């Protein structure tokens, strides 16, 4: 039977604890230390204790413990903690902005799915390129790109493999770095939706045909994208599958790997 | 024989021109259509413009080309356009903290090396763990790795390949995604510094005997990852290796990808 501190618990199994009655401080360690045995246990990651400046007693109890501070207001002060042994990421700025290609084949053609611009600069420099997007926070990878296919042509397509990945760094002013995820999707159906947006025409077009584009000739890095989207089509090509897995708290977490090994 | 707008080229492959002297919009459009020929065909990536308010003449036939609006101050407005086949991206904020496991084997003894912290939460609860850091705004996640593992071991080790990535959200508070690459290392000696930094300790452990930590037998996740290192230990894992090839200007750019097919 153990004495548990009463916290909020959130969607990404953190545990928020708000002090706000006054308490001795070896009471407040004997129940902290098994609050957190239990909430290790029940797989919980981030742990949040706010503690108002009348409980400043508690202050050195919860540091022993191994909390370091968050941030703090002048009434209060915000101690965090990692219990979980993945990665304890608390401090790090984002960094990357992630996007992702959509190589969506028609398997009875050999064509895929191609999009141009209507304008700006690409209008009319007849380039047609894969669909591609960014993923946005709290997206997966596999939702997002497939989003992004049919808020361009209005097909469904089912996230099948990542082929390929890289990071470049696009522009001076944005001291971030992209990353870019080749991935192929299986379409549901074939029939694009005309001018589903403004923006951008699709279309589909011969695999052959896509990669001998002179756009797409034009240097080593576009060969060799569009080399490993014809092995695909050719099916001469093991990518990167996803793979549920459960994480101790009962969450799915997919596994992006060579899911025949594994 | 070409009228090139002059422009300072940056370390990123854009060129920003700066406009000084009054100039006719039919000139500056000639000369802006010309000058974007000459950059595509020379690889470039962003292309910035700065309008001074005295040349407000000019921000028509910039917008006419393909320019988009970036920011602008009471003295200037500053345009943009994206000349490359690669995705646009500019307008994106960074969404993801990008971080890696190492998986550094010794090859004549199968065993891996493994760190387990000092303090505070995790002393002294006996976890062994994969060396992990995060890979900061301009680094690769192939250096990015390798400089983890020397910053906590002293071992040198080269990048081989990633096994398998995962996103995941790690706490309230921060509305980023973190996104982690599993990645073996091969190490250039074996010989550990002992205490290289006060928060870790480091040794080399034998691969069943980091697979069976009960910690690592908690969840379906950990045992999943962690059954991706001991088959890669038994070479019996092929993961997504890097190959380098050449962008539109001459920079190397680095592939991840099913190195042997591609």
């Amino acid at each position: 039977q153990i004495p548990l501190l009463e916290g909020e618990t959130d969607n990404y199994d953190g545990v928020t604890v708000t002090m706000v009655e006054p308490m001795d401080s070896e009471v407040f360690t004997e129940s902290l230390r098994a609050s957190l045995s239990h909430w290790r246990e029940e797989g919980k990651k981030g742990i949040w204790i706010k503690l108002p400046l009348g409980l400043a007693n508690l202050v050195e109890a919860a540091v022993s413990e191994g909390f370091r501070y968050h941030h703090a207001e002048p009434e209060y002060l915000m101690l965090v903690s990692w219990i979980s042994e993945t990665p304890d990421t608390i401090p790090a700025n984002a960094s990357h902005v992630v996007g992702a290609g959509a190589l969506v084949i028609n398997k009875n053609t050999k064509e895929v799915l191609v999009v141009q611009e209507r304008s700006g600069f690409f209008k009319d420099k007849n380039v047609w390129k894969l669909p591609t997007g960014v993923i946005n926070e709290g997206e997966d990878i596999w939702t997002g790109v497939a989003r992004e296919v049919e808020e361009e042509t209005g097909i469904i397509a089912d996230f099948v493999e990542v082929l390929a990945f890289r990071q470049s760094h696009k522009a001076i002013l944005k001291k971030k770095t992209d990353m870019f995820f080749l991935c192929v999707l299986s379409p549901r159906s074939y029939d694009i939706t005309e001018q589903k947006s403004e923006i951008l025409q699709a279309k589909w077009m011969p695999i052959q045909e896509y990669v001998d584009q002179p756009w797409n000739k034009k240097n080593e890095m576009f060969k060799f994208m569009a080399n490993i989207c014809q092995k695909k089509c050719e099916e001469e090509y093991l990518g990167f599958a996803i793979v549920p897995t459960t994480t101790s708290s009962g969450k799915e977490s997919f596994i992006y790997c060579n899911a025949d090994h594994a």
